[PDB]
């Protein structure tokens, strides 16, 4: 009854962690209500468990967490940043510029019209705009600003609990204003606006075929037995090599009765090369013939390329595709990491002749991981006074630009690592759940009281500031610049700065369209996260 | 100068993600040292910068991520603990207790003969005997045992700075000695001596062929053409099946000149089909012919299986190979397992209809189930009883390897929850164990210059000698008196001791082949070593007392 308390007080890990599968659970239930979300399920169950005591709340932890969360998502967001900048035009940026704006003149002329608080203000932004970065930034500017010190604690105290509140709302609308509402106005199918869009630009991914080795076994009969290597390969056409006789890089050779022939290349030539010159296919059984990825360290080197064929190594690109003849005439002063197949130490062989090995795409170097979590946390300390306002970058901020800057420097000099993609996912859905159910179960003793305080006046506010400036940038996008119906959804949704659209209209989209929905909505991300934030101190000091 | 004190005690992200890049690369750095790994990298790192300033050590933390490790540790032994149980005799259970006894009787009469204080005998048996679970259950045990509260607090202040201490030696001794003194003393390699015992024993991996589809297009001669599918099915021996001519799942059809037959089967069968009967063959392009993996509801339903291959499409087990007749009489009585199906694209869903749902994906890990087993394992810490006024505990990391261990276990039996990613535990157990080991260095690091010069030789020969003579003890009598098989003892004393490190790197040294051969037989030994060097700590923290 009571005990229950101070168990869950003395055992901060069960109580953390038993608020991240119930959250779960509820997020994922169905009942016609749209579901809910991972976010607010857990939001509401912290919210319910925080009455049965009193936990205070630990800031390295949800720091360390979100700070993982938002290199993640910078990471992932690479890639695409640069492509959709150099292809897609200024578009983006006018509508995140539009939408900042927007946002900020109904902010500052529905605060002063209702004469509210600085913390409120700040706790409102930071709920509807749902920035959870904010509060951090926030709370330095209110303890560095010079005030009655009752008034810095009661706006420290009052972020949190408005913040909960209005984060509910900002999460389950808007998402699907933008999901459902926009599409039903606009009368189009996500699903075959993206295709159209994506086909009608060069967005799509192309398949690409890859090239291995094929130990296929000389029959019994009498075609060409007896014969050199050398004469077949230069008999069969371009993008077909011979790999020896069993294991061996014998270029003389001697085909006998039973031996493989252990062909390499692309799939349509050695069926081609079977229909003609018929030999027999068996599974085959040998450790040889490994292929690898090395890198060049001998200035782009011809005459190796122009006889790799001849030695018997097949030379492919990165995803493992034949490359033309005119390829080997110049890569790329020096050149990339390039595939290499055929035999077991003759492959070695060519290695040494060109560059050493590359990343073996499943090992990740832990020292550069860490390396830029630190220097993100060492980057966000730096900062600028203006008018009297200390404004710092902050950690999360900083940590996506990292990422980004990071990931930018990547597949330019692939001689690093290719962290999993299976691991950044579980980063940015369990890190910002950890914070929130901090954030949460802290501020859930004084919620039934603040709420009974301050009611309506603040719910209604969050709902129209989180509301009122996506319309206003849709119909001036849509009815007066008339832009393309998909880059109007890209755009607002990485100026909101809210993940939970992101993913699950790239899901509804599919594969096909996902990355061209990714590159439409990357660039809009980092400026959204930055002004953003910059603009919770600056509301606090101009309603202070 | 000083400022910069400053900015770390106020940025300790910062010092602690500091503290991390330096330590692996001082751990991967190779002087002809034999390396330092990396935790004695982190840990010497920082003791370096803790002296810069005074950081205290934020307990959550540290806590949330050794129980994430141990975790890890415990769901990548599962699989093979079962295994090797029912393979391996109790030899590994009665190396293990020997060892222990043995550990337990040096140490006892070391601490009498050096007339040691409890607290440097429970801080020197944790940097000497590798457990790191110890130093919470000995702070607990220091709390309740009524003593004078100076005592307390001496005794909790003790512990991180002869654990530092200590840890170096534990960590970068023994892992030689077990490495290559002791296949020195053997006269034997690791690889050859490995690879031997593997194919002595039934533990080699065996490779299965993927049975697939391939898109081949018929020749434009005249080869049965204009016929329909089931006559062409039937004339194919086993384990070959049509799936249909462009898209369509129809078996009645026609051949035209020009269109794919889309085989699906095993690799050889398929050669052997198209060097006679000659057809050509071609990448193609459809998103047709998808392959999926389902699991059961019909109770073991027999005509379905019999008939689909009449159907078009193709029974495989979970790795993927054509299943024989026989499988399709019984299967496994319960309606469970789950098959691969391959052919068409519409009609492998009809079949898995007439089955049961579909499997994990193979890729997505219900986090549900993560937290809540970290939750449980918390809870289950709490559980203790008191032994003669000793109020031993579980713990957390113990719990948390124990839930790993069972979480794991139960898998594969109902295969209906995920598959984690192993790119996932790596990364885990390489970064918790680090995080914790910094945190704790950076702690203690103010007062060990202190505490070296006031506590000096005495504490760190008595931590070689009670880390190193139990192995030396254990490796004679299992090999002169009993002589059990060569790999066995390293397998043991190695789960027992609880190295990780030396654990990694026998593996990486003997390869994947014999691989899972170690895995079993180091396996089994790792939960009886927690839990009984994690009750070492404070049965010893009572009889010094
Ligand atoms: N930046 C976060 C916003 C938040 O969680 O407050 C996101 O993208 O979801
Ligand atoms: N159980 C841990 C002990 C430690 O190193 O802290 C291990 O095997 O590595």
């Amino acid at each position: 009854m009571n005990a229950i308390g101070n168990f869950l007080v003395g055992t901060p890990v069960f109580t953390i962690f038993i608020c991240l599968a119930l959250g779960y659970l509820l997020g994922k239930l169905k009942i016609g209500s749209f579901t809910l979300g991972a976010t607010v399920g857990v939001l509401i169950v912290a919210l319910l468990i925080g009455q049965l005591g009193v936990f205070p709340r630990d800031t390295l932890l949800g720091d360390i967490f979100f700070d993982f969360f938002m290199f993640a998502i910078g990471y992932r967001v690479g890639p695409s940043f640069i492509s959709s900048m150099k292809k897609f035009g200024a578009k983006i940026v006018y509508a995140t510029l539009i939408f900042l704006v927007s946002a900020f003149i109904v902010a500052y002329a529905c605060f002063k019209m209702f004469h509210i608080g600085p913390g409120i203000a700040a706790g409102i932004i930071a709920g509807g705009l749902t920035q959870s970065a904010v509060i951090g930034s926030s709370l330095e500017t209110i303890s560095k600003l010079p005030i009655s010190d009752h008034l810095k604690t009661l706006y420290s105290n009052q972020i949190p609990i408005v913040y909960t509140l209005t984060y509910v709302f900002g999460t389950i609308g808007v998402l699907i204003f933008l999901r459902d509402i926009m599409p039903k106005l606009m009368h189009i199918d996500l699903k075959k606006q993206a295709v159209k869009t994506a086909k009608e630009l060069d967005m799509i991914p192309v398949p690409v075929i890859v090239a291995s080795t094929h130990f296929y076994t000389i029959n019994d009969g009498s075609s060409l037995i007896g014969q050199t290597l050398g004469t077949v390969n230069t008999k069969f056409a371009k993008g077909l090599v011979a790999a020896g006789l069993n294991d061996s890089a014998d270029m003389a050779s001697v085909i006998n009765a039973g031996d493989v022939l252990a062909i390499s290349g692309g799939i349509d030539e050695i069926g081609r090369a079977v229909q003609e010159f018929n030999l027999l296919e068996v599974t085959g059984k040998t450790k040889a013939y490994v292929s690898k990825q090395v890198v060049l360290k001998k200035n782009f080197s011809a005459d190796v390329l122009k006889n790799a064929q001849d030695k018997g190594v097949l030379v492919a690109t990165l995803a493992g595709d034949v490359m033309d003849p005119a390829q080997f005439s110049t890569l790329h002063k020096p050149a990339e990491s390039v595939t290499l197949v055929g035999q077991k130490d003759a492959v070695s062989e060519v290695q040494s002749q060109l560059g050493r090995l590359r990343a073996a795409e499943n090992i990740i170097n832990y020292s550069w991981f860490a390396l830029g979590i630190a220097l993100s946390a060492a980057l966000g300390i730096v900062g600028t006074k203006v008018s009297g306002v200390p404004i710092a970058l902050g950690g999360g901020t900083a940590s996506l630009i990292v990422g980004l800057v990071q990931s930018i420097y990547r597949d330019k000099h692939a001689h690093m690592d290719t962290i999993p993609d299976s691991l950044l996912e579980f980063f940015q859905s369990i890190g910002l759940n950890l914070f929130i159910a901090t954030v949460g179960l802290s501020a859930a003793k004084t919620f039934i009281s603040a709420i009974q305080s301050m009611g309506i006046s603040v719910l209604l506010i969050g709902a129209v500031i989180s509301i009122l400036p996506h319309i206003i940038t849709f119909v001036i996008c849509y009815y007066l610049m008339k832009m393309e119906p998909i880059s109007i959804i890209g755009a607002q949704t990485g100026a909101d700065t809210l993940s939970a659209a992101l993913n699950d209209v790239s899901e509804r989209v599919g594969s096909d369209a996902s990355p061209f929905f990714a590159a439409a909505v990357a660039p809009a991300y980092a400026i959204g996260n930055i002004f953003l934030t910059l603009m919770g101190p600056i509301f606090i000091v101009l309603l202070s």
